[PDB]
């Protein structure tokens, strides 16, 4: 009668669809990460406390815009919200920051000196576009400045050069020395500083620019919990930003955004590589087809879901609320479809990074993501993640497993891991359980990080070490059971799994208990 | 490596998910019906000829606003367009016409109360809000709410005393919603009533039945389109929660179903409509019945020449969950880009379609298909089974009233229906299923009816041949009947394209 | 090794293909052995060597024999058993077992002689009489049998079957004492043979006088569990269970189902139950005998799907009577008995009169253990997993996931403290690969284990130490060196351990992933 | 009926849970029974009563017995069988095998006692306790020092201590005997394919019209094309089924089925090569493959053994035949319980009582399932009718899958997906009628209308032929729906078309 419960035992697939029922309702807990990206709707303290609220779990940092003074002060305000809520480490919710980078960007310049201005473009008309500086802050109807030096040697005649999200379509008729003549193939208003893609050529601009250097090391110096980093074409791009990331920067996780044809194509080698990945559909349904996204998605939280390796989807989730307080019934289809895909965390970029309805936006993802949670089809998923899981004498993973079908068995109301790095919690949520997996840790990096891993609901306990490790031990199981009656996730009584292991320090998770809730 | 072969072939969905090719590409025939709202942007004779070259294959005329004469002419453009392809029956792609009502109202003329007194009715104000639907306090209980202008105001409850629940600017003669309410208005208005004897006069394919909310609304429609519409096919909206909660029933009456998510989203929490979206999907492919999922699919392609990557994925996803054709409104409607609109479902469909995990679909329609005697369902499903085992290139059934290849339908080939036919309302009504591409055969009744058979066999591969589904020597599977008329199709062939 | 190529097939073709005569199995076998005592194998000595072949029950058929000949045999099974006890790390439990005689009908004597044999020629008549004169008088022409009512529950045209139902007779006659009959299927009669009447409704009572006297016994032996012949249906069970009383409500009640209104009545019978017999002996007479296989699946079926032990009996590798090795029918049997989920198998003349009795039980370990790495786990467990329900009992969780984990890294075994059985019982039901060491410091629980697949019971004769968490870890590793010194692992394998979060019974809560020291 | 509640389970669990005694099977067997004629069963009487209890096949075992001998069986088979030729509608053909000796070894002994083993000639006729002569020239090639050598049908084991000779100790005494059989277990036997005896057999054999070979001891591919060698060209059309029988049979099977028509688990030999406790797992792998072939497989040896002496077997027994038919098949069979025994009649109409029990125990779902699953998509007409009519045989649960078949091969494909329906084969090739009792489910009638003059008149007196066989042996009545498979065009190779159609 609730959670699907009655779909959830189907035999088939099909029957598991019939019976899946609007009247139905869900648990409290939402396991899909929310990542918003932060702007000038979303950065003032005031607005961040009710995005927390409303259950934003990562803050993503666009460095595709703003300065380091911008992005620091952007960076203090969340911390100011999320440190707002400390005094009660029972209620307290992390906060990851993500920084978003660059990366091989192509760029035009500014419409009539303004980066507001705009010019409206009749559809078959001509176009120049320059690479003479001159008109880098002079851009107009008749001429187009872009960034990229390159351009004329990786680009022949008949070309197709798209700008603004792949909606304004430019065809190369001539080629010059500094220029390019286009006619506009498909035609709109042309804004300042707006995207190209160039789909059918061999970009060559860097892996990591000299402005990306600058930006990762501003996000080790800023304690980032992770990058998300633009572009990656191959392995070797992921190993760059990792030796970039160097030693200081170690234990910053690296998210490889998708968004090209080789990504796709080399994206075994990519997650091999990376500590996670995002599905970056804006660009990468400009540089394939965008009929082909879906596939593309649906491909890489597969193989993600098959690695235990979190997965990303991302761009135009809610676009629609940027100006509504309601979103059209694709994009709430779009939300229920990554979850049911596999997706462990969802994302909003204009939508809260700019929109009118910030807080609508991510209340919104908030609700259908718990509804998609409850209409997954455990049965199948597990049965088959299980299936394909290389069976090894890791006894770390064995009493994960043995936790999820114990969950599933007992339908608990929690898994209860206490972890340092949180491995034992990851281990946890590859195997998808219905039931909340609440990572207990003293380690707030470990409790910003694990947002990234469906399921989890990082917990930081701030009770001192106590001598006995076993009284240390039940502190925090006993702190992991007062969050989840205080969250509404169970009540006195209910039965929860709890995973500890048998000696202090990482690599040692091997029990597993079944409890009551006191 | 063409059609995501190799995605086909996994043991696993999660294999079939990690097989998915960008680099596959697709056949073809692409099998899910696209029907498109007729308005300013997609009227004209030219457009429409365009609009059926882009994928067009049902033209939907919206009933909530315009006249019989408006309407009549749209309807005889759609005709002209359709027939200027008919001089070669091998490439003429029949285009059905279907006629959506506008169905039964509720409209209008902090604190606020809602007066039924028709003296208040052009005194609508801050304080006062006159409604048309007078057993609205028999419907409706202490704490009930109530939405007005499509969702934009929300309000807490022969007079009610309200709360404003969500503000906003207050109009003239505003559309009202009553979520979790059993509306009593009548199954049909009146102008429903005279705009169904329009549909039956103008020969439509199918009416969309607006607001469906029980088994005995559908039979109303059903008995006011008489005798000379019995062979119009009603396809139930299901608009809100009652219409969901009593699908079965519904489903049984009708002839199909529109998921109306425009509506029920306004009626049903909003992060609710998927759940209700994949159940009526997933019901109706278990019935046999088709299913349209309507509203906002492509929408911002009103304004834009490129799909959101959320509509991308909506189009993909209805696909994929089994829906029979998929629906564009304002986008090809009032637009700017309708072609274009066109042009992606047909990319997306066929790519999805590839992508469909039929070795558990298959199994699963086996599964819960029913042991009967009738000879023409496990007819279809050994033609489907066949086509599975040697790659068909196509399935060509004949059929009289569609029934046969509908039946074929249901079990979901890869491989794509020819339904040969010299009915043209079948011709046209065939589109309501996915996988069938309907070819209407012109050619004279032969006196021999075995050669009437194999003329009809042979249309339907010189279709396949110039539409480039198969090619000599390919092997295709084909269903035929032992005897003329309906009903009698029990013969499957396994047969070489000459 | 252990058919696991065949293991991880995707389907159960797949798996059958890859049957493998070159994969050994694990030195574990997890079926229990049930063996019938009498003079082939009654004495000390013998005894001793049936347990080292691997007899895991003993059964005593009370169809024949006094009590103070079972008290006898008894004492002979527990001094045999204990002789091992001075090394508790190779000590075996050995339960006892208490056959009811039941309801049965029985001839008289071939002209005063236990052992003479007359022949019964086809198309001949042979009379039947109820009279005592002729009760040690029977011969080709009068049969003296001891159902007093007979004669009111056939008819003209009734089939009466006698010796296993070799010999056949149809009724030509119905007399007021007798019947006069016609030779169907001829053949040597003997003296005291089973008669089976298939058409007729027997109104013998399901426990008569001399059952009570001797259930009551079986109280007194300290038996383990009781094997009631004939049940027909549930009042049957209670009428045992009440004869037990509180004093023996401990002892186990398996129920031989042996007629068509046993196998009818099935679902009532198995829920008054401790566990079944599949007694297929009378069954093959009683219903057609080609129909035996379906009654045996069931019935193994509706007893793994209800988690209760059931015992597949009779003729399992009968030729073993007068031979050293067994026919192929007899082989595949055994084989398919286990791949069926039997718990126990069991072995009746073949060990209790025949020539072979340690072949015969040697036999049945070598085959067990083969078929049972050949099982489709993989699919089993699945099953097991969906028919068995979401339930708010924290044992039973633990005991799901510890078989979950036992799967991922292939555990030496799953290691479970007992004090009552049960949680050992949950692990078991699940059907894991994995041998489920139970160690328990309770006598009776650890001789009753032998009753559910995959259970080897370990006695621990250590006192309690105080520390409770050392006295967890003494049973733990006293488990541990069993399962080195019977080979079923080595040190730096992984093992399972289950253990509650206090002492005593139903706190089973905590699992481990442990490395064998 | 039919075990049809069992047959709607979800899961085999609960598939089990339902197989109801009370349900009574449809009155088609489809497992084929091969029995084995000697003294008791090879008079005209006799085996007519064989027939009407259900024999298939009639073996004959070349192990024992002249050509003179064994012909006059074949006679008396073919007058038994061509007693009911008058009626075409109620004759049931019966098929011949020949089940040749094959290659041999032949020769108190104390257990730790030593003995040595000669190959010098000296020794033929001086046997002993200490000295024991064999006629295989090249034993000491195949075995090593710790090979074993089993003696007289397993009695005796001896193992290899040092190796024109071997020291051997015994392991498993007994009494040692004159010409008693010799087995190496594990080894590579490199005697010849077929004996001398064995090609004057084969070529008898063809003489004699017989429908099939059980070719004895086949250890590789090599052996299976050296037999069909000598059936040649005149036996071109005679099946050859290996007998699988030792390690090197097993090991190398999947070369030696490909080679085959098809395969009999030869238990009661494999049982003295290799542990008996794993005989099991070598019938469930061989069947399983077969099964996945679509070549027939036969099981043998022992499965009614007590019937010998008894008119009742025991239950290891019933398990047995019942076990063989849910494990896959094709066919059943009997030696001495046929050939020797007191119960040849009660034997045969018990595998038969047993065999349509367990054929509708059978989980038809999951069964199917797994078949097509493994199956490989190809371009072959047939192959996707016969699927495409078994998929339809199941939706309408029909009473027959009706083939019209020249070689057969139009049947067998239908066969290998297992449906529950009959399949009524029907045909004008006496050899194809009598060869199809080796397919699981395959009811061959042989027609003898003449030809009609409109070919799809011809095809259509077939079905109805088929039609009056079925309701003429009450497998359907007027009115039940059946699945008819024919042709577009005449002779082999061209079935293409599947009907659903009512029985007239």
């Amino acid at each position: 009668q609730t959670q699907q419960l009655h779909a959830a035992m189907a035999d088939t697939f099909l029957e598991h669809m019939c019976r899946l029922d609007i009247d139905s309702p869900p648990i409290t807990a939402r396991n899909t990460g929310i990542i918003c990206t932060i702007g000038p709707a979303s950065r003032s303290v005031e607005t961040l406390k009710e995005m927390i609220k409303s259950g934003m779990n990562v803050a993503r940092l666009n460095f595709s815009h703003g300065t380091h003074e911008y992005h620091a002060e952007t960076i203090k305000n969340v911390r100011t919200a999320t440190e707002s809520f400390a005094s009660d480490p029972i209620l307290y919710r992390p906060v990851a920051v993500a920084l978003d980078t660059k990366g091989p960007e192509i760029r035009t310049g500014l419409i009539k000196g303004s980066g507001t201005a705009e010019v409206e473009l009749k559809k078959g008309a001509t176009l120049k576009i320059t690479l003479d500086n001159a008109y880098m802050e002079k851009c107009d109807e008749n001429i187009l400045w872009l960034d990229y030096k390159n351009i004329c040697k990786v680009v022949e005649v008949g070309s197709k050069i798209y700008v603004d999200d792949g909606l304004i379509s430019l065809q190369v008729k001539q080629k010059g020395a500094d220029f390019l003549v286009t006619e506009v193939e498909n035609g709109g208003s042309l804004g300042s500083k707006k995207g190209v893609n160039l789909p059918g050529a061999a970009v060559d601009l860097p892996a990591v620019s000299e402005k990306d250097i600058q930006d990762l090391k501003f996000g080790v110096e800023q304690d980032v919990d992770m990058v998300f980093a633009s572009f990656i074409r191959k392995a070797s791009d992921v190993h760059e930003v990792r030796k970039v990331l160097g030693e200081k920067g170690k234990n910053i996780k690296i998210i490889s955004k998708i968004e090209n044809h080789e990504g796709v194509r080399r994206f075994d080698e990519i997650l091999e590589a990376s500590d996670g990945i995002m599905v970056a559909r804006g660009d990468l349904g400009i540089e394939i087809p965008a009929e082909k996204v879906f596939l593309a998605q649906k491909m890489m939280i597969g193989r993600c879901n098959r690695a235990g390796k979190p997965v990303i989807c991302a761009t135009q989730m809610l676009e629609s609320m940027i100006k509504k307080p309601r979103p059209t019934r694709a994009e709430g289809s779009d939300v229920a479809n990554a979850v049911l895909d596999g997706a462990d965390c969802i994302m909003l970029s204009g939508e809260t990074a700019k929109g009118d309805y910030p807080l609508e936006a991510v209340r919104m993802q908030h609700l259908i993501a718990r509804e998609a949670e409850a209409a997954i089809y455990h049965l199948q998923l597990f049965e088959e993640l299980r299936r394909l899981a290389p069976i090894t004498s890791d006894p770390t993973e064995a009493t994960a497993v043995g936790a999820v079908e114990a969950s599933f068995k007992c339908c608990s109301g929690a898994i209860i891991v206490l972890t340092k790095s949180g491995r034992s919690a990851h281990q946890v949520a590859r195997y998808r359980p219905r039931a909340p997996i609440i990572a207990v840790t003293r380690n707030p990096q470990t409790a910003r990080q694990a947002h990234l891993y469906r399921g989890i609901f990082p917990v930081l306990c701030k009770d001192p070490v106590q001598e006995a490790w076993a009284e240390d031990v039940d502190l925090r199981v006993n702190f992991a059971m007062n969050v989840g009656k205080a969250r509404g996730f169970f009540k006195k009584g209910d039965v929860v799994i709890v995973l500890t292991g048998w000696r202090p320090g990482s690599g040692f998770t091997n029990t597993m208990r079944v409890v009551p809730v006191p």
